[PDB]
């Protein structure tokens, strides 16, 4: 047989764990049945016994094998003849795709592959929250059970655990609205488990018995309180009427649930966003705009809060990626307007020089190939499909340092791809744009920062209240989280990207009417005046209470 040493270890490298030196040890070897057939890791935390083999965490016993369905398996299970796949169904399919993607080169308990898993849960739940009569629900429920089995097995080993939002949070509810796509007059009800649900067909009874019970309103209150404490819950419900809470003044519809959402936000964080407007003293020069989205309801601490902050910063490219792209093409730098709005009581030279000698070096397409294969984060923004470039990226990276032949062979492929498309002008412009448009844009920005440090203009700030932060965060996430979204930022004003994010957060509702910039195009001077009208709208709203 084999001996066990100090969790524990076994040797003929196979770890073993008990939650420690009790009579639970008697239950352990009982389960164990064989010699070479042993999982790398094995655990005993509760009535559940769990193992980690390869990259996969499983829950083995409670004294049942659980495969998450593949996308095609799900296509077979959610199939409903005659019906088109709607956005809600697409959001799920995509989230499942992104998940199985992550278990390929990660352990299931890594935070990346858990955030993936959570989003799946988030997307399934909202599927059902918003489409209770869909012929899809059976398959969704089957998938949901699978996900929760996965979360349960895995969370034991997730290191932080903080990102995992309690099943009884206000967040865990609110998160479902995104993929629910619910009409706001729709009410929330509770089922025979007291879970949140909406009803369509068995509807009439619930519709008739509305004032009859407050279990729904009290569940929502209980949720807020479990997450934000009784003080927050007391305070924000104290100033929410019954008709704020529901069109008809009974229970809670979705409009109401959003008012609970926003209310929590104003409480935790009075300002929704800060708009920055750089007005250079003018070399016949260009003005700049950016927006910092606040933290709203979000409860994060330390490093993760700083990260969240940087990722909520709106410009012509997401900030973490801009930063790395800039280093990558050469190899700390701070690239926010907030960084230069300090005034005299407490890099941009090595980066400015390097970038000047890059654009002008680019202003003279074989060289291009070398740059994209260096920057794959940017190469995916060119519109060339992964399966085409990756062979070459791979060749460049690992295979023997035989670089220049590959760089040349890649350039050839780019032209075969431009022809295939049936619009080569367009393919070629897009590659060109990624490569060099980004360089020029980053350069011009760094130069504005410098111009501000050398006091050659003025950075204006507008602090905006009353907008839907979460909404703004999500919009900006759309606009920046895939390689295409980014190409779409690259080729427009920061001013307009900002205006799209403001509009997501409720801007127009605030101002009252639809705002149109002169000619229909955003500029920093347009954003500014917009900014100012939004501020005037808030006072003529908060002063109304
Ligand atoms: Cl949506
Ligand atoms: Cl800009």
């Amino acid at each position: 047989n084999l001996l066990v040493q100090e969790g524990f270890e076994v040797r003929s490298t196979i770890l073993l764990d008990n939650p420690q030196q009790k009579s639970i040890e008697r239950f352990i070897l009982a389960n164990f049945d064989n010699f070479e057939q042993m999982p790398d890791e094995l655990f005993l935390v509760d009535n559940k016994v769990l193992s980690h083999h390869d990259g996969r965490t499983r829950i083995l016993a409670r004294k049942a094998n659980v495969e998450l369905m593949s996308v095609t398996e799900l296509l077979d299970a959610a199939h409903v003849s005659g019906k088109v796949r709607g956005e809600s169904y697409q959001q799920v399919i995509d989230a499942l795709t992104e998940y199985h993607a992550s278990t390929a080169e990660h352990a299931d308990y890594e935070l990346t592959s858990v955030e993936k898993l959570l989003n799946l849960r988030k997307q399934v739940e909202g599927y059902v929250l918003g489409h209770p009569d869909s012929g899809r629900v059976q398959a969704m429920n089957a998938l949901l059970n699978q996900v929760n089995s996965r979360l349960e097995a895995v969370s034991v080993l997730v290191v932080s655990e903080q990102s995992i939002k309690a099943h009884d949070s206000f967040s865990h509810l609110y998160d479902q609205l995104d993929n629910a796509n619910l009409k706001e007059s729709k009410h929330l009800y509770l089922d025979g488990n007291g879970d949140f649900v909406t009803k369509g067909k068995g509807n009439l009874a619930n519709i008739d018995k509305l004032g009859g019970s407050d279990a729904v309103l009290e569940k929502v209150k209980a949720a807020v309180s479990h997450e934000y404490g009784q003080v927050v819950a007391d305070t924000i419900f104290a100033g929410l009427s019954a008709n704020d809470l529901a069109k008809d003044g009974k229970g809670i519809d979705i409009a109401g649930l959003n008012k609970v959402h926003q209310a929590i936000e104003q409480h935790m964080s009075p300002v929704s966003a800060t708009m920055y407007i750089w007005k250079p003293s003018d070399h016949s020069a260009l003005g700049h705009a950016a927006l910092q989205i606040g933290q709203g309801r979000t409860q994060l601490e330390g490093q993760a809060a700083a990260d969240f902050n940087k990722q909520n910063y709106v410009s012509w490219w997401p900030l973490g990626s801009k930063s790395s792209n800039i280093r990558n093409i050469f190899n700390d730098l701070k690239l926010r307007w907030s960084d230069f709005s300090q005034p005299a009581h407490q890099g941009l030279n090595d980066g400015e020089t390097k970038l000047k000698r890059f654009v002008e070096k680019l202003n003279a397409s074989e060289g291009y190939a070398s740059v994209l294969l260096g920057n794959p984060d940017m190469l995916a923004s060119t519109g060339i499909p992964a399966h085409v470039f990756q062979p070459f990226v791979d060749q460049w990276n690992d295979t023997s340092y035989d670089m220049m032949d590959v760089a040349n062979r890649f350039a050839e492929e780019l032209q075969k791809q431009a022809q295939a498309s049936g619009d080569p002008a367009l393919v070629e412009k897009r590659i060109d744009n990624v490569v060099r448009l980004f360089a020029e844009r980053a350069l011009e920005e760094i130069e504005a920062f410098k111009a501000s440090q050398a006091d050659e203009g003025r950075v204006f700030r507008i602090n905006l209240e009353g907008l839907d932060v979460a909404a703004m965060q999500a919009e900006w996430n759309r606009l920046s989280n895939d390689p295409d979204a980014r190409y779409q930022l690259l080729t427009k004003n920061a001013s307009s990207t900002v205006a799209k994010v403001l509009k997501a957060g409720g801007a127009d509702k605030l101002i009252g009417h639809t705002w149109r910039p002169k000619f229909g195009v955003w500029t920093p001077t347009e954003l500014f005046n917009f900014g100012q009208a939004l501020q005037e709208a808030q006072l003529e709203i908060a002063a109304k209470k």
